[PDB]
């Protein structure tokens, strides 16, 4: 598919989008970050473990060019620390990495991790951008609150972002975008104030790459088969007993701190679908439910007996929600080695179909194990 | 077009997008602001003449059956909102009851203005900002660290909606939505002449984000391009004319600040800017405005390229020092030396006004659909 394929986290993050991106990166010329900081650290294992944080994980495909868009905020020392770690693990990066000269810089005083403060300076228009590193007045306006050494290593990566991307699109490149974090952590549309400091959604891709909405061809939402959260604020399907602990342990849901775990929440997913306009879904970690006799799925919110439309901006109202559940029979079998849709147990299919039918969006990829190879492509 | 039609300023603002909005609002069910603040002062005149100032509110309200929507991406100063609203109604234009505001829009507070748009977007990024739903939150006074905003809260209540749902329902039931971009592309927080830009997106991405919709829902994006270039702020301005061309554009185009009275910086049409602008926004067609301002020009220059040290510059430079050293390549086109203000079809245009339009079209590869040829409401030409 010529043009732009986008991969977005659909919930509150850690959905495990890495394997999909890796699958998709094999058919992509360019892999790009459009927004956010080095705040969505994640690892993928290949034949050897590769850590990606600021850099597009599509770099695992050797013929891919990686691109950092103008919407990103960049901590230069972390960038090179991350790059050097990858190359000293045998992955050639330097000849394939391009950085928009308009991306903003996370400074040392920003970490007094600094992503939020960097986006704050940006809004203030007192922030410094990548092109400032080659500006002879850089030291002066820095003092108004070593990089020069980094500027030299960075110099050959620098491009004019709008131009690079336009040329890519014009010459018919297939471009893959890796969304940072996830929808419910979006600055506008997430559980504010428990969100990140920038767009995590599809608009952030249009803004962050400076492209036409017309160039977006696919938007694949990554939906974990159950829900997790890291931060505070409400979490309607959270389980604080045995179910929560089983999800925690079987799903290896830790950063070292355990993640909050809960049933799948399709009220969240319906709102997420509304904002992002998913063309298909990646249902991940489905194997984590292999041992469950029964599986509940949130299908509705009520307050004082009346159906609640959409997702509430007010968190006290969100806290008062009474969750309506569907209960689905488990499959009680190891699906970790399924390789076609047809090998799925009947109740695993039913589970996928329930999600599809509820959301009106087809499920295209299914992650069924921790390994790179452990996926099912449905169409 | 069922779905979203967007109107975006293509240069550094003040292109005169009002007549276009007025034209499009007549065929729109909903008119929306998606991003920015009360920062784009603009007026519409109707018939024996009466002028309506729109700032925060969609000027699409000039069509009486149209519903106005303020998106989640907007930053809102509530007292200004009601000052503007009451003035429109006290001139006989009914607004209250056609106006809906996303409960996720952020609030411009008084201490932000010590206009406050920037500081409000700064609080948003810090996630310490207050949003519209907070006005109905009993902890509002606590985290403020007032009596007037609670009074405003009550007037505000029947306007408040869930933004994503309202827009989703609108698109589902086939409503025609018109989005009025604020300011212009070269003032975009990412892509403009930073730091001489506004504090948010003025471009097409800000629409997708600010209304919380799918890129697929965007049907048309009409760029408003003034027949010459103006600027208000500091920083470089490649086609700026500091002499007689500048003063003539300034005077004939009435290029004075809305409230400040301060003359705008004026220069030739710059298509290098427009090529870059097109690149970001992906215009489906163009609105060429104030073409009549060139009616008295014997020759008209148009920037077609930038060079630095004799070598052509691709795109637009992020570095302003590099922009400042740009040496501009101009084409020179013969004027038409005639009054085009009463033309009402393309065919009535003088041969050299047609040439000017075609030159713009051929250079940018985007067709010109509307041409403004005078200050009056009626004074425009629809080409197709």
């Amino acid at each position: 598919p010529e043009g732009v394929t986008v991969v977005l986290g659909a919930q509150w993050g850690d959905e495990g989008k890495g394997k999909l991106v890796d699958i998709l990166a094999a058919e992509a010329d360019i892999c790009a970050r459009c927004a956010g900081g080095n705040n969505a650290g994640h690892t993928i294992v290949v034949r050897t473990s590769y850590a990606f944080n600021l850099l597009p994980s599509g770099l695992i495909n050797p013929e891919c060019t990686a691109f950092i868009g103008s919407g990103v905020v960049v901590h230069v020392p972390s960038l090179f620390n991350e790059l050097d770690t990858l190359e000293r693990k045998g992955l050639k990066v330097a000849g394939r990495l391009l950085v928009s000269d308009r991306a903003h810089l996370v400074m040392g005083f920003h970490q007094i991790k600094g992503i939020g403060p960097a986006y704050s300076s940006k809004a203030s228009r007192s922030g410094l951008r990548v092109h400032h590193l080659f500006d002879p007045t850089f030291p002066a306006k820095f003092r108004k609150l070593m990089y020069l050494a980094f500027a030299e290593r960075l110099r050959p990566f620098i491009v004019d972002g709008p131009t690079f991307m336009h040329n890519a699109l014009s010459s018919g490149k297939r471009v893959l975008v890796e969304g940072a974090n996830a929808l419910m952590l979006d600055l506008d549309y997430g559980t504010y104030p428990f969100v990140t400091s920038s767009s995590t959604s599809i608009g952030g891709v249009v803004s962050g790459l400076g492209i036409s909405p017309f160039a977006i061809k696919r938007v694949v939402g990554v939906i974990k088969a159950y829900t997790t959260r890291v931060g505070g604020g409400p979490f309607p399907t959270e389980d604080l007993a045995t179910v929560g602990e089983t999800l925690q342990e079987v799903g290896a849901e830790y950063g070292g701190r355990r993640r909050r775990c809960g049933w799948l929440d399709l009220v969240v997913m319906k709102y997420s679908t509304m904002i992002n306009g998913y063309t298909s879904l990646n249902l991940t970690k489905l194997d984590v439910l292999d041992g469950f006799e029964e599986i509940k799925v949130a299908t509705g919110y009520k307050i004082d007996g009346v159906e609640v439309e959409g997702f509430p901006a007010d968190l006290d109202r969100l806290a008062k929600v009474e969750v309506q559940y569907a209960t689905l029979p488990g499959w009680k079998t190891d699906i970790s080695n399924c390789k076609t849709y047809e090998e799925f147990p009947e109740n695993a299919k039913a589970y996928i179909k329930f999600i599809e039918d509820y959301l009106g969006v087809k499920v295209q990829y299914v992650g069924v194990g921790p390994g790179r190879d452990q996926n099912v492509i449905i169409f």
